[PDB]
């Protein structure tokens, strides 16, 4: 029983991590084989983040330019090429720690970990998810940037996310470990905002399912609704639209319930209408949208309570 | 900026958890050096260990099977003596935790890590984790510079859906035992300390509208305190809300007079932090070390 916001164990990742400098900048490397994954920024001073030409800056450097250390060891960098807003840095040693991996470019709604870096030096991990707007609610400071995304499902590490900025709102912004961008951002400091954002209705429907799987039922009534009404309610309330995808995607947790997903929209329909009355689903007083139909999967029983 | 319950990261931990199987019961070991620490319930405690040979446990490490070679019990801790040192052991502490204290769970079934989350030990000693059947064994731990300190050890689920478990040396938090019976938590109270500490960090991040020019006493907040099943707040947790005082501008019993005003009023449709509850699970110190970024 109990329903937490959990992480992948970062033990994996945290065997990847690297500092990188270039000139007076420091920041986050990920070392998979004998390739250094950062953010291109590192050769930027903050003047040149107004309009900065990479291809100009970077044909200006050598490999000894940038200085990689790894614990307390210093890597020696051969080679180095720009891939969109990605540095890899060629170093003379293969990372003895390197796990099976991919990368992995991920869509809004999905769920992964960050491992929090600063130095090289991991300091924490937390679960989070791709924004509809694609920016991250993430918690980073300065000297966080090349801080990785991931999800391990078996013993492979999948790669999505390697941090780059933090928008003015507070909410951050970062590429695929291919180097481009998730949302119309750039690693240019201009006028950039978030477009507005809006609540992830499938993860809040899963999550629904799973308070249901712990035992809580008192949301539920006795209507149901179509896909187009149900829709057109939830976009009054910045609700992303519920796709036949969606709904496919909940016939899982929808069989280990009993309850069909459009009878489980008209609940979803009536919370937001009414609100919670006191109450809470699953310790929130909020409805919980960065929990995939996946997640809820993996993390809860196989048996309703 | 952005405020997330944050766990300490597990790679540690991940490289000391080993399988424990005696008879039909599976659980989780932390291996440390030469020895399998695990719950004493894998196996009158005392007349069914006498019965029990060495060969009767079977570890797992990863994929190698690691001889048990000794056997004693400490308390509701089984202490497996292996014949292979654990290379991974990283430095470490065993630590006896206090309610109100957090600390990051890596949960396990089969020996394997799969998750990992932060949570604190509540004033009823009960943690609110989430754990299925096979978890028994799971540990709790803090790191602080390089050496781990386990403070937590997972038994069993309550009734109510929350988790009890012991330090590493087998002694409960909480009026626990290990055995089926009619337990309860009994009723929990809210970390006061720790809600302040998050009104703190939701000052830092530029949350401010529940700020108030109201000052109060220590005495008629906890009058205030106690109708709303908030623990006491001690002059030891003044003293220690200090920096985070000194860093905002706002004494401590400025904060507990706009905390006050939301245990009377509510939040009026508005979040702190996108909560709409007042959060407290995070320690005075979580809040300095994610607004300042100490590395491990
Ligand atoms: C003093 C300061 O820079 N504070 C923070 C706070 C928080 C921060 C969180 N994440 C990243 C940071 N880094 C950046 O945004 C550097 C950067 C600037 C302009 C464009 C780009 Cl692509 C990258 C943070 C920086
Ligand atoms: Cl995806």
């Amino acid at each position: 029983s109990g329903f937490r916001k959990m992480a992948f164990p970062s033990g994996k990742v945290e065997g990847c991590m690297v500092q990188v400098t270039c000139g007076t900048t420091t920041l986050n490397g990920l070392w998979l084989d004998d390739v250094v994954y950062c953010p291109r920024h590192v050769i930027c001073t903050s003047e040149d983040m107004l309009n900065p030409n990479y291809e100009d800056l970077l044909i200006r450097k050598s490999n000894h330019n940038f200085l990689v250390q790894a614990g307390n060891v210093q890597l020696r960098v051969i080679g180095h090429s720009m891939q969109n807003c990605v540095l890899k840095l060629k170093v003379d040693t293969a990372n003895p720690k390197t796990p099976k991996y991919k990368f992995v470019r991920i869509q809004p709604g999905q769920t992964f970990s960050v491992l929090a870096c600063y130095n090289g030096s991991p300091s924490g991990v937390y679960q989070c998810a791709m924004r509809p707007n694609f920016t991250i609610k993430g918690s980073f400071l300065n000297g966080s940037c090349g801080s990785v995304g991931f999800n391990i499902d078996y013993d492979c590490v999948s790669f999505c996310y390697m941090h780059h900025m933090e928008l003015p709102t507070g909410v951050h912004a970062g590429t695929d470990l291919e180097g481009n961008f998730y949302g119309p951002f750039v690693d240019r400091q201009t006028a950039q905002a978030a477009g507005t954002d809006t609540t992830i209705t499938v993860n809040v429907l899963a999550w629904l399912y799973a308070a249901v799987i712990n035992g809580d039922r008192w949301f539920l009534n006795r209507f149901t609704t179509t896909l187009n009404d149900f829709n057109l309610v939830a976009m009054k309330y910045n609700y992303e639209p519920l796709t036949q995808d969606h709904v496919d995607i909940l016939g899982p947790l929808s069989a280990q319930t009993g309850i069909a997903v459009l009878d489980m929209c008209a609940s979803l329909k009536e919370l937001l209408q009414n609100g919670m009355n006191g109450r809470t689903i699953l310790g929130s007083a909020l409805l919980e949208d960065e929990f995939t139909p996946f997640d809820v999967v993996r993390q809860c029983s196989g048996v309703t309570f």
